[PDB]
């Protein structure tokens, strides 16, 4: 599979959204309805996933799902 499908599936775990709604220009608060608890549990969870840590401040500011799928392409080893 894919990075794409591998991210958008846990986002869709996460946030109790059915697949279709994750689309890659989503915005997590206001497109998918993320709320301050989700923020905090998403990022943990894809950080598990894919082995690496994500400062907060720069977590803060990925706000679409694409957003979170390019850091993951930059970030994973
Ligand atoms: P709550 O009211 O206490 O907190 C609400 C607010 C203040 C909105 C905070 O969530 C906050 O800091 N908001 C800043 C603007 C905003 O909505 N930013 C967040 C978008 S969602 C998010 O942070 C999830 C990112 C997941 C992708 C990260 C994956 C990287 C893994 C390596
Ligand atoms: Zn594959
Ligand atoms: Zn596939
Ligand atoms: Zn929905
Ligand atoms: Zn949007
Ligand atoms: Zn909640
Ligand atoms: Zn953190
Ligand atoms: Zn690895």
């Amino acid at each position: 599979s894919t990075i794409e499908e591998r991210v958008k599936k846990i986002i869709g775990e996460q946030l109790g959204v059915k697949q279709e709604e994750v689309t890659n220009n989503a915005s997590f608060v206001e497109d998918l309805g993320a709320d301050s608890l989700d923020t905090v549990e998403l990022v943990m969870a894809l950080e598990e996933e894919f082995d690496t840590e994500i400062p907060d401040e720069e977590a803060e500011k990925i706000t679409t799902v694409q957003a979170a799928i390019d850091y993951i392409n930059g970030h994973q080893a």
